[PDB]
């Protein structure tokens, strides 16, 4: 292994004592921890383990007849993989608690010796001993056991999940999403962790309360069955409460889903929402979905707050129940019965009404995630291939439906075959089915009749260019071995030589997810280039030539494909007709059929905080929550619950030590006696139970209710200021990176740091008031206490050196996990092309088994310190306790008649506040990554105190004067000393190689990163005007169609700005209304996720329905149709020139028969501009590039580009 991991070689004391963790706080102590600090998980936990151990249960679990009489139990197939492992923790349970129910038993006994007798009393405190070891060091193996318990079902469900994701057929990607999936992986399976620590509780907890009733009906008598009585009211209603908890948290996954899915959507379309300015529809959609599921987060935080309004009121509720109940029947005697009763539902207090209650919500919230996750196990998944002789792809009759019903075939009669030495044109109308073909080679449309066989190993060049976080070789390798003279040979036929010579800094060069860091023409070719290398037997290239330059697409299809690929067998999606007349076949596709097959001559980074979480990260948590004044009145009423708790002991104490008094004359004599004011004495009683539970609930309630409103603003703040982020940040920070803010971190603030932060607050309050009354009670032990609140705190100190960053370790070794999930599941169809499954599985684990070994620390570390605290504070109150035995009474007599009692518990309360301090604290890690994205870089304001005149580009006038521009402020100066101008309602063409610099313009005129130099606007600087101001009043059509789920109502016009009349006209003039209006709800039809319904020409059709809709004076025309067809593209261009007539229009485009009818032509070169000028003024010099790349496009297609281009100058 690559690192060492000492628990595998731990002598067994040094591993209940953890004690060989020691050397990891040794440079913890020192150092920021290093994730090659971390240990190695064990082989035992390998991700890759745990989850083939849990999908052998679950495929034994839906197969062997076990499907015969039931629907599958997810459960079932949980419990039989860990059932062994688990029920022999359950035996440790049963030890534990009894060891408490030991406890005041013989320290009662000992306080029965009170008298002292000969050799008794040692055998209790030999009983003791071995109790408070159990208690307080053999405890923490068994805890981190079940915490072990959950990290491994976490990890295996993880895996499983992906396993399946990886395996979703096209039919089951619209009934899930990356939202779920993400929220499946950071939310659902998040639970896992803290459900295996209370499941024994649920037998544990009424078992131990069934205990207590029996041998206090040995001691106090029947009056001890109304303290049952309590119980038998409050755990049956708790047990009703999961009930609750269940439906609460399968409502809130919902909403946390749709915010998780939608979320998603704004990161990976940010750029386009920017160049939109569609930034205010996206904040109130957010927002919204926030306060729905804010909400049932709320409602199900306060049955939380009552569950612990319970713990803390309802022991207090059995004491007095049982005993008003009593004095009605008999007599409260000091010490005695009283102090009997306190110790024994003191002891019992944690699992009867703490762990138990919290054990039923936990569980209950785990069988609803079981529930999620059960339901994404069982949905659809993609069918294995449908040889060693000749290689070929076979098609036959072959029909299909990507929507099994309710439509016409996607594709009808396809009856063809390819064989090495055969290339396939495959052509045809926008959503004509041609990607759908090679989607059915590819096996990704499964037929409904016919057949498909593929007797090779294909490489899909997928229309969209996938590329992931890598370097550009690591895209173009994608885990084959490096080959010099291989991979030379495909950077030159793929005429990625001179883009890796042009700076980039060479190869090598990291990239962003999805590729953002490039131009789309050049990922296009890296993705195509990838295929190349693969040096596959079946190539499907799903048309990467309109993606690049006239010039490098004939490079392309001479030195690559009829090169490299032409022996090769190949299908190539094209709508570059002077290509066609090389292809072996030709076939023609309208709307899925085969229209005609033949021939051409025939058809005519380690972003982690160094230290402390300081007191301003709490003080933004709570001024988040709530104004000072409701905290000032949180602190009173804290300590006013507390108060009212603690004068119950006392109140017991002082009625004790007024009905044991000497003026009982005559018992028999009634009256004549003092006998005690009952009356009196149930009536303050009474009072202070009403205060200790109304201001018990009140607290809880209240510190649940700021700490979520904390989690609410804290997150809406989160998200204004990411939205409002520069572009330049969501190329530097992975996908996975952002969702895991929005996913993992405002998950612990919305449901585990509000519950952990009052379990601590009224922790310590118990803790704070307990040992105030055991400083008026033997005063003395002050003395020997104060040393331990000095080790306490130098010994928190110590630990949080290290264990806060072992948790900012764990928060971040998540992130990958994610990112690496976004881009896979992006990959898919590429990744099931190449079979790179197993692969990406292996690297799916490998992130996995990261995280595994920073939460083996996170929950080890935490061990280490709770048995250090446990063990000193044992010694110390054992001394106390011992000390009895050499007649500490010799120190104080008091310790005779107010007996130890509580603190027999504080070796139990004082822990779990000092212990729990620390965890709130590391909680809080969770609070700093969300303050930091609040903390984050701002983009410029979206308006200055200077705005524009009303009807501002009233001409749509653009002058450029010496700019130059860089992506990132020490980036390459993609342009340079660009100066333009662009007269009023000029229709300029924008021409030039891919990489040219051509869409930085673009990025130039919406400033998404600030120009170097001046750019007007109808003479208003654009660098002195408000972003929104800028963005609104500029109509774009970016060069990626990027559409949001949703309606197509929400996807033309967000804000109902339009009537559905202007957008059925919109969709007319993009002749896209005839697609609309046959599906079956029109404007109202969902969009799968990214717009996948849909094909990538009619993707780019909407994208000019927004344009046209928008009424902008300027346009900005990025290559907007590169994917329509020519004979759709035309029609188009005639509606552009007639609808835009009016406006200014930088059309960008390759396609130079849609540029040709322009005033002026800009070519750029190396973002360099070089020529600006009437195109036939150019075509006419032949040395302009213009005319070589007019003269590229071919004989005929030069002559009547030039010809056109004298119409257009003759006038
Ligand atoms: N993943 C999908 N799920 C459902 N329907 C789809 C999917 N991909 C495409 N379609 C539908 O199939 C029909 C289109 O097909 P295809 O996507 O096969 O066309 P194309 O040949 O790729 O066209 P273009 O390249 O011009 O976009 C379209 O009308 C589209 O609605
Ligand atoms: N977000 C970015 N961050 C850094 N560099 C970028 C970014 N987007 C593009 N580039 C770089 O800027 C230069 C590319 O430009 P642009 O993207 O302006 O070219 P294009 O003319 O639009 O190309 P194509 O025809 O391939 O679409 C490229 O060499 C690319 O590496
Ligand atoms: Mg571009
Ligand atoms: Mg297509």
């Amino acid at each position: 292994e690559v690192k060492p991991n000492p628990l595998q070689d731990a002598n067994l004391c040094s591993r209940v004592f953890f004690w060989w963790l020691n050397p990891l706080f040794k440079i913890g102590h020192k150092r920021r921890l290093e994730e090659d600090d971390m240990y190695s998980v064990l082989p035992e936990d390998r991700s890759q383990h745990l989850g083939e151990e849990l999908q052998g249960f679950w495929d034994k679990e839906v197969l062997r007849a076990e499907n015969d009489a039931q629907k599958p139990s997810l459960t079932r197939a949980i419990i039989k993989c860990y059932w062994k492992s688990y029920l022999v923790l359950g035996i440790f349970t049963l030890i534990e608690e009894s060891a408490k129910v030991i406890q005041p038993i013989f320290l009662g006994k000992i306080i029965n010796y009170f008298s002292v007798a000969l050799n008794t009393a040692y055998a209790y405190a030999t009983v003791l001993t071995f109790c408070t070891l159990i208690l307080a060091i053999l405890h923490h193996l068994y805890f981190y056991h079940v915490q072990c318990a959950g990290m491994r079902l976490r990890v295996a469900m993880c895996h499983m999940i992906y396993r399946k994701a990886l395996r979703l057929s096209n039919m089951a990607m619209g009934k899930t999403t990356t939202g779920q999936i993400v929220n499946l992986l950071s939310n659902d399976v998040n639970k896992f962790d803290q459900v295996t620590v209370f499941l024994h509780f649920l037998w544990a907890g009424p078992l131990q309360a069934i205990a207590v009733t029996a041998l206090l009906w040995m001691e106090i008598g029947i009056s001890c069955l109304a303290g049952m009585a309590v119980l038998i009211i409050l755990l049956p209603l708790q047990s009703c409460f999961g009930k609750l908890f269940s439906s609460l948290r399968s409502k809130t996954a919902t909403f946390t889903d749709a915010r998780i899915r939608t979320m998603n959507e704004v990161i990976t379309g940010i750029r386009i929402i920017k160049m939109y300015a569609w930034e205010k529809s996206f904040s109130n959609l957010i927002t919204n979905l926030r306060k729905k599921e804010i909400s049932k987060i709320l409602r199900s935080s306060c049955l939380r707050g009552m569950n612990l309004a319970s713990f803390f009121s309802a022991s207090k509720i059995i004491v007095f129940v049982t005993f008003t109940t009593y004095v009605l029947l008999g007599s409260v005697i000091t010490a005695s019965r009283v102090f009997v009763a306190v110790t024994l539902y003191g002891a019992v207090r944690l699992t009867v009404t703490l762990f138990f209650p919290s054990a039923i919500e936990r569980v209950s919230e785990a069988i609803v995630s079981i529930r999620r996750i059960q339901t994404f196990l069982l949905l659809d998944e993609i069918s294995q291939r449908n040889s060693d002789g000749k290689k070929m792809v076979h098609v036959q009759d072959f029909t299909a439906f990507w929507d099994k019903a309710s439509e016409t075939p996607t594709l009808q009669g396809l009856s063809f075959t390819v064989r090495p030495g055969e290339l396939l044109a495959v052509v045809g109308p926008v959503g004509a089915g041609k990607s759908s073909l090679l989607s059915a080679v590819l096996g990704e449309l499964a037929p409904s009749h016919g057949l498909v066989s593929v007797h090779g190993r294909i490489a899909y060049v997928s229309q969209q260019p996938w590329v992931f976080s890598g370097t550009l070789r690591s895209n173009i390798l994608f885990g084959k071995k490096y080959e010099k003279e291989r991979y030379e040979k495909v950077i030159k036929a793929c005429a990625l030589k001179k883009d890796l010579q042009l700076l980039e800094d060479g190869d090598l060069t990291v990239i962003g997810d999805r590729g953002t860091t490039l131009s789309g023409g050049q990922k296009a070719r890296v993705n195509l280039a990838r295929a190349v290398y693969q040096d596959a037997d079946i190539y499907l290239l799903d048309d990467p030539l309109s993606a690049v330059d006239a010039e490098v697409s004939r490079h392309l299809f001479e030195l690559c494909i009829c090169q490299i690929l032409h022996e090769k067998i190949t299908i190539l999606v094209t709508h570059q007709l002077q290509y066609l007349k090389a292809a072996s076949q030709i076939l023609i596709l309208k709307d899925g059929k085969m229209v005609q097959k033949g021939t051409y001559t025939e058809f005519l980074e380690e972003n982690r905080s160094e230290g402390k979480v300081g007191f301003q990260a709490y003080k933004n948590y709570f001024r988040a929550g709530a104004h000072w004044i409701v905290f000032i009145f949180l602190i009173l009423l804290n300590t006013a619950a507390q108060v009212a708790y603690v004068l119950q002991d006392w109140w017991l104490s002082y009625w004790a030590n007024k009905q044991s008094m000497l003026n009982v004359t005559v018992n028999g004599g009634g009256n004549v006696t003092e006998k005690l004011d009952l009356n009196w004495y149930l009536g303050i009683y009474s009072g202070l139970t009403v205060a200790t539970v109304l201001f018990g609930i009140a607290r809880s309630l209240l510190v649940f209710y700021v700490l979520v409103n904390s989690s609410q603003t804290l997150h809406n703040k989160m998200f204004e200021s990411i939205l409002k982020a520069p572009v330049l940040f969501f190329d530097r920070n992975p996908i996975g990176r952002i969702l895991n803010r929005f996913s993992k971190d405002i998950g612990h603030l919305d449901d585990l740091l509000p519950l952990t932060f009052l379990d601590f607050i009224q922790t310590l309050l118990q803790v704070v008031g307990v040992v105030s009354v055991a400083v008026a009670v033997i005063p003395w032990i002050a003395i020997p206490l104060v040393p331990l609140g000095i080790i306490f705190i130098f010994l928190r100190r110590y630990f949080l050196e290290t264990s806060r960053d072992v948790k900012r370790l764990e928060s971040t070794t998540r992130s990958p996990v994610f990112s690496h999930l976004s881009s896979s599941l992006q990959g898919l169809w590429t990744i099931r092309a190449y079979k790179a499954e197993e692969r990406c599985q292996e690297l799916f684990d490998a992130h996995q088994d990261l995280h595994s070994e920073a939460w083996f620390l996170f929950l080890t570390t935490s061990r280490w310190f709770a048995v250090r605290l446990d063990a000193i504070c044992a010694m110390f109150v054992i001394i106390v306790a011992f000390g009895s035995l050499i007649l500490a009474k010799t120190l104080d007599a008091g310790q005779v008649g107010l007996a130890l009692s509580y603190a027999l518990t504080l070796m139990g309360m004082f822990q779990w506040c000092v212990r729990q301090s620390a965890e709130v604290e590391n909680m809080m890690i969770s609070v700093e990554r969300v303050i930091e994205y609040t903390d984050l870089e701002k983009e410029a304001p979206w308006e200055y105190q200077k705005r524009p005149p009303p009807a501002w580009p009233h001409e749509g006038v653009i002058i450029f004067d010496n700019v130059n521009f860089m992506y990132s402020p020490g980036g390459p100066l993609v342009l340079k000393h660009l100066t333009a101008l662009i007269k009023s309602q000029e229709k300029v063409g924008i021409v030039g190689r891919t990489g040219a610099g051509k869409s930085s313009l673009i990025s130039a005129l919406f400033r998404l990163s600030e120009p170097e130099g001046k750019i007007w606007i109808d003479k208003i600087l654009t660098t002195e005007i408000g972003l929104h101001d800028l963005r609104k009043k500029m109509s774009i059509i970016p060069q990626e169609p990027v559409l949001f789920t949703g309606t197509m109502r929400k996807n033309l016009d967000p804000f109902n700005e339009h009537t559905d009349e202007e957008l059925w006209n919109a969709l007319q003039e993009v002749q896209l209304k005839e697609t609309i209006e046959d599906l079956p709800g029109k404007m109202d039809t969902e969009l799968a996720e990214s717009g996948s319904n849909f094909s990538v020409g009619q993707r780019q059709l909407v994208c000019l329905a927004r344009a046209i809709l928008r009424k902008n004076q300027i346009l900005i025309i990025d290559q907007a149709t590169a994917n329509v067809d020519p004979r759709t593209d035309e029609l188009i261009q005639k509606k552009i020139r007639e609808k835009f007539a009016h406006c200014t229009v930088l059309t960008i485009a390759h396609r130079l028969n849609t540029i040709i009818d322009s005033d002026k032509i800009m070519v750029l070169d190396s973002g360099r501009l070089k020529e600006y000028d009437e195109p036939y003024v150019l075509l006419q010099n032949k040395e302009s590039l213009f005319y070589k790349m007019v003269q590229q496009l071919g004989k005929a297609e030069a002559a009547a580009l030039t010809e056109t281009a004298k119409q257009v100058y003759f006038k």
